[PDB]
């Protein structure tokens, strides 16, 4: 069933925008009982995944996203001890040790004030902070050539990798 | 009138959050003719002052946002030769190199293809975009302690600045 959504509001190229994977993924049901995804979520889905850099998404990295969304739901309702859609501070500092980050306090506590509405953590945003998480990790570690921890980035570099995210 | 709508808004703390901020800047008026910001370039906005590193933004911070919103506001309508409210790629790069920056062809590109919407920038993810460009920049600057262009980032820091961008 999953093609037949991609492919109804995919492009002449059978590739999706932002605004397209939207549509896709909501039209999807996957989101259905919780908060639909925003179409910020959606741009840095499509950012995770673009490595021939044009915006859009092709239905083999859809399948990867696929892939990652479902994983991220089954764990948001692991941390739901209860149910309503919405996760605490404690449930997603859970959720992203669980996921393999290894983060300090002082940046977890970073992480979860940034998506915070009344100590509550709804699904879309818990969904952006997963992508976002990889994403910036996987350009991190591309900069990082023997893998210690640190990198340099010159500007212009650090810049359009960030920006894109 | 300024502070009329930021008191109205304001918390306990006098400061407010991306959702009051929200409220406070569509109150406001300051929007003209364009489209309402999204909650998503309000957390930005915040993030770019948030130097006491609360999530909440006082009005001494506010007003050096007041500043910068109607200057990126002018050059909005500078670059919009034809009152559509909404810019194009080329008039986007125009205002990117009118802010100060430098930037390479392939980093601009990079930077349209995030907020394009069918080779149309609305107000709000152009506003959303000098947020971002300034709020990176001001991080990049703070690690290059010599001003040459590169800094090291140790990952944990790397990550903690750029997940509350
Ligand atoms: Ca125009």
């Amino acid at each position: 069933s999953v093609y037949t959504y991609f492919s109804a509001v995919a492009g002449q190229d059978g590739e999706v925008d932002a605004e397209e994977l939207q549509r896709c993924l909501t039209q999807s049901g996957i989101n259905g009982t919780y908060s639909p995804f925003s179409l910020e979520t959606c741009r840095i889905m499509i950012a995770m995944l673009d490595r021939d850099h044009t915006g859009k998404m092709g239905f083999n990295a859809f399948k990867e996203l696929w892939a990652a969304l479902n994983a991220w739901k089954e764990n948001f309702m692991t941390v739901d001890q209860d149910g309503s859609g919405t996760v605490e501070h404690h449930e997603l500092r859970q959720a992203i040790g669980l996921m393999g980050y290894r983060l300090s306090p002082q940046t977890l506590t970073t992480i979860v004030k940034r998506y915070s509405k009344n100590g509550r953590i709804f699904f879309d945003d818990y969904v952006a902070c997963c992508v976002k998480l990889r994403a910036l990790t996987d350009f991190f570690k591309k900069r990082d050539h023997l893998q210690q921890g640190s990198a340099d980035f010159i500007y212009d570099d650090f810049l359009q990798g960030t920006m894109a995210i």
